[PDB]
């Protein structure tokens, strides 16, 4: 019997327990730097932790995509399919690394079915790509029919964020070309764009009138929701996850849906408070 497959997630993507429990989910850890502390996004950083250390340091936090050399390590294994997914490439060089990792791996061991996703997307848009390929790869379908599916429901998927804060992405320069101070409890409906960079979507004032209106800009592009499985991540924020998750179900109806808490790099750009959705 032939799951003779890995997905291999940068750490951004969260994997829910079952995906833990899993074992043919992997991740390759970012780097994240504040001030004189250097961590790896791994299971052994605490969002708490993590959440203080962001509260306390003046200084916007720094993150690093993964090397090419990690990202090679972990294509080589007893895996016949190496399928990989990353951060928008227009957000973050975890998608190039990835890819050249790919180059290096193939002047060392030679050919073999590696494919690097480039989300569009982070967080649980990465995660619900991961969910797709074994989707894929338990109906039996071959590399390249994976390969295309995925790329598909990529094109398929859409990303809506609400923050409190949103400093950390524009400091480090994932916000750029959005323009900027109007009442001070604006919040801004923030979402992908089909090239995998951020724009706004809308505003109000207060979050939970955004967190409406961010449900309405979800369900005015979803289409065809019943095939979907729906993702919201949140940083310490787990009854307004469930809010929204109320809110998006009176608008429409998904296949399923689940509720994360963010991982390292999610938390560090999300920030305390924030909200992601996907679908
Ligand atoms: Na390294
Ligand atoms: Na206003
Ligand atoms: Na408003």
């Amino acid at each position: 019997k032939d799951m003779s497959y890995k997905v291999i997630v940068d750490s951004c993507g969260e994997f829910t327990p079952e995906m833990k429990a899993d074992g043919g989910f992997e991740h390759v850890a970012l780097g994240i730097q504040i001030e004189d502390t250097q961590w790896t996004d791994d299971d052994s950083l605490k969002q708490e932790e993590l959440l203080l250390k962001i509260a306390e340091s003046t200084s916007c936090a720094k993150t690093s995509c993964p090397s090419p050399e990690r990202y090679m390590e972990s294509y080589h294994c007893d895996a016949e399919r190496i399928y990989v997914v990353t951060l928008s490439a227009e957000l973050s060089g975890s998608y190039n690394s990835a890819v050249l990792g790919k180059n290096l791996y193939e002047e060392e061991y030679g050919e073999k079915q590696i494919h690097v996703f480039n989300s569009r997307s982070a967080s649980v848009g990465e995660t619900l790509i991961a969910l797709k390929v074994q989707q894929c790869e338990k109906a039996g379908m071959t590399f390249e029919e994976v390969v295309e599916s995925v790329e598909c429901y990529i094109e398929e998927q859409h990303t809506y964020f609400v923050l409190e804060n949103l400093d950390t992405l524009r400091k480090n320069g994932r916000l750029t070309g959005i323009k900027s101070a109007g009442a001070l409890n604006i919040k801004p409906i923030m979402g992908s764009t089909p090239q995998g960079t951020i724009c706004q979507k809308e505003k109000a004032r207060g979050m939970k009138k955004a967190l409406v209106k961010m449900a309405d800009c979800v369900a005015a592009d979803v289409v065809n929701a019943g095939d979907k499985i729906l993702a919201i991540a949140h940083c310490n924020c787990e009854e307004r996850a469930k809010e929204v998750q109320r809110l998006l179900k009176e608008r429409f109806a998904v296949k399923s849906s689940f509720i994360v808490d963010t991982s390292g790099i999610s938390t560090v750009y999300a920030n305390d408070g924030g909200i992601i959705v996907v679908v």
